[PDB]
């Protein structure tokens, strides 16, 4: 439900840290993004399938950690839009 999201966060980051040649610049990427959520109020549960989408998008499609950051932050806005 709700809560703090230091303990998801930290998990991503390590996820991340340790698949990716970059890993370290999308771990920073996941903090800034974390904050965010939960600046917006995001749930719990939104802020795991955000960093799960976060993951994908990092590991799976191959994006940048400036480009993820920037479709986060888009998928963040429209979150709390409804």
């Amino acid at each position: 439900g709700g809560g703090s999201i230091k303990e998801i966060t930290e998990t991503t980051q390590l996820i991340v840290k340790h698949l990716a040649h970059n890993g370290e610049e999308y771990s920073e990427v996941v903090k800034e993004i974390s904050e965010e959520m939960e600046k917006k109020g995001l749930s719990k549960e939104q802020v795991i399938l955000l960093l799960i989408h976060f993951l994908l998008l990092s590991l799976v499609k191959g994006l940048s950690p400036e480009t993820t950051k920037l479709l986060m932050k888009e998928l963040i806005k429209e979150l709390e839009k409804i």
